[PDB]
């Protein structure tokens, strides 16, 4: 009811997305962030990801039958952040391991052999430390990569090596 | 001065912003807001609105000869910021009473009868706690339509209606 | 472990007061906590601090011509709270800038020279406690002194020194 | 256009003010004056009544961020008027009602106990005879106590006596 919030992050509702029905929750400070991307398509305007972002919580949703779209965060190229889970949800993205103590964000596309735009790299790590602010994340966070705490090839080779050149890079 | 650099802005290299020519500075921390629309014409994706940025600091610089875009920063429906004179340098979109005391901000639009959409209001939003947090802003600023500073309908009769709902809004 | 788990308040009707005319609400969960005195006499017993909470609504109401006695809170030397407009509707203690984002808590009497007792100190403290239990007051809260709001000697020199050392107090 | 000579005030350039940042203007002529006293320390000399005044605006302006000291004249106990905000620009002395309305003076020291002396009090009533000559105060203006429209002591009891006395005073 008073300003919106930190990271200016699209709400759940704006693109349309269906109720969550999740419970467990993360017990934030949280220590880890991992990031992945979605393999699904690409979308560079808000029109074009809303429209992904619905996609792929349906794909959640409808066929693997989960609670709520898998990951915390989700970034398109348009440059924006899309609420998903949020800070206090466990997310459904790294596996039972990492899960309940990291938050995941994902790049919405495919990312082996091309760059999200600078505005989504700069989305993400506004949206990360717009973490620590509200007290979501812990000051000394880590990120990882998704195949770097799971046998997969997200986040893409190219998003990959972004990604360790980050400052709060890990392992 | 403090590590919070934030939220995110498109910067002028990615919005291909010639070269400022601007000197004068703003004195830390402002005081004001002044809130203006361009009454130019929408666009609602990063690409096109960095050309609208574009054509904006254009029409300024060369037909009005100013030293770069009028506006401190501009706010696309795209829901994106992009940068102009930024924090730190005296702006030109009210009046010379105005510009040496204040930060103004334009929504790249006609908002006579339309209001820009949510994710634009989030940026414009978010854009201003960044400059507290930064300590460009005062903790306790004022925002100002650009009616109530000089002669004008800017910034439409519809956002000016909304403006005036904003906690830091002081007539 | 379950609900209301807080806290013990006298009711407006347990002390009288004058219906409440108030309607503009706060937005919880409220940041601010802004500590004041009403500068007038004290009292130490349910009976004499019930009649204060009066006078002091009266003195808002009818002189003043307001829609409510302007504390969220007022807390007695009987070491009772005394229920003002509470922690969910806009009081008027502090300021345009204040009132929509604080709770104003007046201890009843005058600590310019003299400290409210060991009671009035526990019963505000345990008031407080009781906002964060609620999800009223953020879990990281902030207190004020009056006089750091609003050009005042309230809360008085003695208790003004003793909220500063207090585990929320930003000065 | 009858020309007098009314103002022997001392000019804010004269107490050494720091420079005011204030912009929102009175309508003239003013119908209401509001009488406060700073409930601070005092002062009987121009020497040490600019000092003081220093003081009072250093509070105004650097502890609590305002864009100048919140009242439109001072007076001193050395028998002199200080500007403040002036006869034009909305001082912040009695709250957001009575603000745009109204010239707010306030008597430099503390009156719960002493009356301020006599040249004080004909300092405050010539400063007044003057504003109604320039046009700035209407002919029939009513002068209020500060605790007669906000919740305080100020303008202290004594001093409060006098003013009730007053010709132009309105309960
Ligand atoms: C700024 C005033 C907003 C009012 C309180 C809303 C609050 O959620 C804020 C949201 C994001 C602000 C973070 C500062 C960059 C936070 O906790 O960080």
């Amino acid at each position: 009811e008073d300003p919106p919030a930190c990271g200016s992050i699209v709400p759940r509702r704006e693109w349309r997305a269906l109720a969550s029905e999740c419970r467990e929750r993360l017990t934030r400070p949280v220590r880890y962030v991992v990031v992945s991307h979605t393999a699904g398509s690409h979308c560079d305007t808000p029109a074009s990801c809303a429209q992904q972002a619905q996609n792929v919580q349906s794909y959640h949703v409808r066929n693997l039958g989960w609670c709520d779209v898998g990951y915390n965060f989700l970034i398109g190229e348009d440059g924006l952040v899309y609420e998903g889970r949020g800070w206090n949800i466990k997310g459904a993205h790294a596996g039972p391991t990492w899960n309940p103590i990291s938050i995941g964000i994902s790049f919405m596309g495919n990312y082996m052999n091309r760059v999200p735009p600078p505005r989504a790299l700069r989305a993400a790590q506004n949206l990360l430390a717009c973490g620590v602010a509200l007290g979501a994340l812990r000051s000394n966070y880590e990120v990882k990569g998704h195949r770097d705490v799971q046998p997969t090839l997200s986040p893409g080779d190219r998003l990959y090596e972004i990604i360790q050149t980050w400052s709060h890079y890990r392992a």
